[PDB]
C-alpha cells in the first residue's frame, strides 16, 4: 500500500543503502575520510578477534584516527564481490564480501591478505551509528605467518 | 496488491517460518532438523580453522552429521535470535549466540559460546543451502587449545 510512512520507509532505505555503497567502494587516499559516513557517536570495527572482545572505535574523530593505521597497515585493500542486503528495517543493512590486500603489521613479516567477511551496518539520520566486520582470524594468522591452531574432529561423519 | 508481489510475501513468510523453527530446534528434535532441507540441500561452517568449509551435502547425510553433533554438543542451545528478512524472499540471515558443552575426542570437556551469523537460502519452500560463520578462536579455546595473539603496534585508543 502506497502511504506517506511507507514511502519514508523506502526512501530511507533507498538513501542508506547509497551509503553503504559509498562504504564498501571506498578505497586509497578516500579511506582517510570514511569516518564521515558516520554519526558523531558513531562505532566501527572488528568484532572477531583472537582474544574474542570486539575492537570498537568509538565516535567520528576516533574512526578517523583508526583510518591513518589502517591504510598504513592495509594499503592496497579493496572490498570485491561485495552483495548487499536489505532488511525489513530500513536502518539495517548487511553486507557479504571477500577482501584482499597486502598486510604490513610491524613485528610481522610483509604478506598478503585474503578473508571472507560480514559486515552489519545501522543507521540513525541517514548516518551510520554502527558498523560491525566479522571474519574468520585464524586467516589473518595465516597471512602473518602464525601458526594455526588446529581442531581434530575425530568420527566427523564423512 | 499484485498477485507476483502477494506470491512474495507469502514465500517469504512460509520461509521465515522455516528459520524460526531451525533456530529452536533443540534437544532430540535435532536428530530430524534435516528434514527442513531439500533433498539435494548443503548446511556446514564456513569459518573453519583450515579456512575451508566443512561442508555437509545432502539431506541423508545432513541427518547422520546430527547423530555426531548430538554427541558432541549434547544441549546446544541458540539464544539472542535475531532474523533478518531481505530483498530476496528466498534469503534470509539469523545474527545469534549459541552455548554448551563440547564434548569431542581427545579434548577435556569444555563450555562453549560463540557469537554466530547464519545464512539461509531457500528454493521450494524448504532449505537449499545453510551455512553458519563463527569466531574459530572460541572454539579453541573451549577446547583447551593455545590460542595466538596478534599484536597491533600503533593502534590507536
Ligand atoms: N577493517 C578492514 C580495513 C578497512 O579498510 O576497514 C582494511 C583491511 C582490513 C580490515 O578488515
Ligand atoms: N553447527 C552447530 C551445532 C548445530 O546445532 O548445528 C551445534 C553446536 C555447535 C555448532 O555450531
Amino acid at each position: 500500500e502506497n502511504t506517506s510512512e511507507n514511502r519514508a520507509q523506502v526512501a530511507a532505505r533507498q538513501h542508506n543503502r547509497k551509503i553503504v555503497e559509498q562504504y564498501m567502494h571506498t578505497r586509497g587516499e578516500a579511506r582517510l575520510k570514511r569516518h564521515l559516513l558516520f554519526t558523531e557517536d558513531g562505532v566501527g570495527g572488528l568484532w572477531t578477534t583472537d582474544s574474542g572482545q570486539p575492537i570498537a572505535i568509538r565516535g567520528r574523530e576516533k574512526l578517523g584516527e583508526h583510518a591513518v593505521w589502517s591504510l598504513q597497515c592495509f594499503p592496497d585493500w579493496v572490498w570485491t564481490d561485495i552483495q548487499i542486503f536489505e532488511t525489513q528495517d530500513p536502518n539495517w543493512f548487511w553486507v557479504e564480501c571477500r577482501g584482499e590486500g597486502a598486510i604490513v603489521f610491524p613485528g610481522y613479516p610483509r604478506g598478503q591478505y585474503r578473508n571472507h567477511f560480514l559486515h552489519s551496518f545501522r543507521f540513525e539520520n541517514g548516518l551510520i551509528k554502527e558498523q560491525r566486520e566479522f571474519m574468520n582470524p585464524c586467516e589473518q594468522f595465516r597471512s602473518l605467518g602464525i601458526e594455526v591452531p588446529e581442531v581434530r574432529r575425530d568420527g566427523l561423519p564423512s
